[PDB]
């Protein structure tokens, strides 16, 4: 055994679990192992071998709470026969489950309109105070909708771009200014959010 039997988060928050063996035949067997019951290819666990380089791969899409526990690869070359055992439990596993939902969620925002810069506020002019973000990955079809307090705010909808700036001017800032603004980027190709709880004393 070259390695033992590791997991890690990838791209897209893939979660790969794999070891790697000095020498493979092209003739071995592996039985695949969670928690003391067998498992099996399918939607949940995808498995690959790759004989040259003898390492041995399981991937899934995510972590369910249900996958906390211990893992094992039994492999079977010949007469030779080892297994490799990784054990998910506690902090590694919350670890490990956390990475890879937030790998995944953002890999999918950013196939999307999405923000690079959430909401920020600055003062501007005569005592206006201009909202701020910057987006990334727009089309022509997208829309951006600005809100406060859950009631929709008109812009001029000139988003000629896909990555840039889009501001909220508002005038002579006061106390009615006050409250939850958001802005909504969305297509076919998903949605993302932003918020900016302001304030007034």
């Amino acid at each position: 055994t070259k390695s033992e039997l590791a997991v890690e988060i990838l791209e897209k928050g893939q979660v790969r679990f794999w070891m790697q063996a000095e020498k493979l035949s092209g003739n071995a067997k592996v039985n695949y192992i969670f928690n003391e019951k067998e498992i099996f290819e399918g939607p949940k666990y995808k498995m690959h071998i790759d004989r040259n380089t003898g390492i041995i791969e399981m991937f899934m899409e995510k972590l369910q709470d249900e996958d906390e526990g211990t893992y094992t690869f039994q492999l079977q070359d010949g007469k030779a026969t080892n297994h490799s055992t990784v054990v998910l439990v506690g902090d590694v596993f919350k670890k490990l489950q956390k990475e890879a939902e937030f790998q995944r969620q953002e890999w999918i925002r950013k196939q999307g309109p999405h923000f690079v810069e959430y909401l920020s506020w600055e003062v501007t002019g005569e005592c206006n105070v201009l909202l701020k973000c910057k987006v990334a990955n727009i089309k022509k079809e997208t829309h951006i909708v600005w809100y406060k307090d859950e009631r929709e705010i008109s812009v001029d909808e000139k988003h000629d771009f896909k990555d840039g700036i889009c501001t909220l001017l508002i005038t002579e800032f006061s106390k009615k200014d006050a409250g939850i603004y958001e802005v909504i980027l969305k297509d076919d190709r998903g949605k993302d959010k932003s918020r900016l709880k302001l304030v007034d004393e």
